[PDB]
């Protein structure tokens, strides 16, 4: 759900 660890 963002940039840190994809998601």
């Amino acid at each position: 759900t963002x940039n840190d660890t994809x998601x």
